[PDB]
């Protein structure tokens, strides 16, 4: 039962609430290490916890790799977004983070630490504003500002540190020295004046991807991403990822989960309790699979429950009810199907002859109220009303699950095993266009006209 419940606070093997807010993760040896920070009673840096696991679901407490006692300036300060990266050359784990006074946010500087072991007590080095010696001034103080940050290890073995500079208006990608403990140069300035925060830098197939969020404090916002063949330049524009609130969370880190089957990228987020007036320690987590439609097209679906099998390297949706179904039209006798039995995103939904194919099988996931999710089997995508249309003739397609109301359907029994499937968005029924009785009939959205082409029978398979 390697299943995770989003919008909650995961508990370690001890039965205690895990506290690794704004943290990250590292895969070394046979274990996945989850680092993160958490405040205390005075809302100040208490320690950077570390959790270990092989299955990515059951986490074991390993103590504070970094404490407010590790250094004199760590006593009264704010530390957030601690990330850990490994150095093959040295053989030591270097840790970066964001440091503040604890009184204000004027000292926008980064901090560094390291240890010979992953779950061992890290030794604090220093806190500083990148390029301090260069003499450059960034808003009153010497050295570039450095708030929200993150680390990245490239294939060639070069380390990289990214953070928000120039009053969170610009993103600075710093290239680290071979030891990872220092900054060698300013690789490139990314997304100037666009004000992107909580950056996550990853790589897949010669393509670099940068997942960022907006700057609105606790308030969840529209997350975005970009791609490029080179870190220095060639970066694309910003493309929306997830919904308008990133499913009520803010991105913190993204790691490739490699296994026997293949590689599945995991998304980590934070549901900051500050949204509803709660303390930082009351923040919950949101883990979702990061799917790659193409080298240039990304998908971030929302599953209320996610199943993970680290061994095989597979991250998919958890269906509470594996019962398969077929939707037969009263008028045509055809069943609900996907065009060309495609698994592509936004694939057109059509009616087709009952051929017992996978494309013609659907799950029914309750999503609160009297509404449900109609999910295809051959492709984990959900039945969706294209472009959240509220008009007659609105085409129906299969789209990535995003909790939108245009993906919620209520079944209304009319007798004899037939139902009227209305959308939660406008209330229009699932309709076979023009009363079509042939294969490939476009499935659409239409007002309840009492037609038999709008009536569907639910059949077990
Ligand atoms: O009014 C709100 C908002 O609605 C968006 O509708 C989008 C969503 O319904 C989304 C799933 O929730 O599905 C989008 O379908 C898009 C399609 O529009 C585009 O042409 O192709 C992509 C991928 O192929 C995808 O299928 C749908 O657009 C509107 O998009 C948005 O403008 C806004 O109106």
């Amino acid at each position: 039962e390697g299943v995770i419940v989003n919008g909650t606070q995961f508990k370690d093997t001890s039965g205690n609430v895990i506290h690794a807010h704004g943290g990250g993760m590292l895969k070394h040896g046979d274990y996945y290490y989850w680092y993160g920070e958490y405040r205390d009673d005075s809302n100040l840096f208490l320690g950077v916890s570390c959790y270990r696991s092989k299955d990515l679901v059951n986490w074991e407490y390993r103590g504070e790799v970094l404490s407010r006692n590790s250094a004199p300036e760590l006593n009264h300060c704010n530390i957030e977004r601690p990330k850990v990266m490994y150095n093959a050359s040295t053989g030591e784990f270097v840790m970066w983070m964001h440091w503040e006074n604890g009184i204000n946010y004027g000292q926008a500087r980064a901090a560094v630490a390291y240890s010979k072991t992953p779950d061992g007590k890290f030794t604090y080095i220093r806190s500083f504003r990148p390029m301090q010696d260069t003499g450059v001034m960034d808003h009153g103080l010497p050295g570039y500002m450095s708030r929200d940050c993150n680390v990245f290890v490239d294939t060639d073995g070069k380390g990289y540190f990214i953070s928000a500079a120039n009053e969170n208006m610009d993103l600075h990608l710093y290239e680290l020295t071979p030891d990872y403990k220092n900054i060698a140069s300013l690789k490139a300035k990314l997304f100037v004046g666009q004000q992107r925060e909580a950056p996550c830098l990853i790589k897949r197939n010669g393509y670099y991807y940068l997942i960022t969020s907006g700057c609105t404090g606790w308030n969840p916002n529209q997350a975005k991403y970009a791609y490029s063949k080179d870190l220095a330049s060639g970066w694309s524009q910003l493309y929306n990822l997830g919904n308008s609130t990133t499913y009520r969370s803010q991105p913190t880190f993204i790691i490739p989960v490699q296994g026997s089957s293949g590689t599945s990228y995991l998304y980590m987020g934070d549901r900051w309790a500050g949204a509803w007036g709660g303390k930082v320690n009351d923040s919950q987590y949101v883990w979702l699979p990061l799917n790659f439609i193409s080298d240039t097209t990304l998908e971030l679906p929302y599953y209320d429950s996610v199943k993970i099998d680290a061994s095989s390297g597979i991250i998919s949706e958890y269906i509470p009810d594996t019962t398969r179904y077929k939707l037969v039209n009263k008028n045509s006798g055809k069943v609900l199907d996907v065009l060309d039995g495609s698994v592509d995103n936004a694939a057109q939904i059509v009616q087709w002859t009952d051929n017992g194919s996978l494309s013609q099988q659907w799950y029914l996931v309750d999503v609160g109220g009297g509404y449900k999710k109609i999910v295809n089997v051959k492709s984990g995508r959900a039945l969706d009303v294209k472009d959240e249309s509220k008009e007659d003739g609105g085409v129906l397609i299969q789209y990535t699950s995003n909790g939108g109301y245009n993906q919620h359907w209520k079944f209304t029994d009319i007798g004899d095993g037939y139902y009227k499937i209305s959308s939660r968005h406008c209330g229009k029924l699932i309709d076979v266009r023009k009363w079509s009785t042939e294969d490939g009939g476009i499935i659409q959205q239409w007002s309840d006209a009492g037609g038999t082409n709008q009536h569907w029978k639910l059949v077990l398979v």
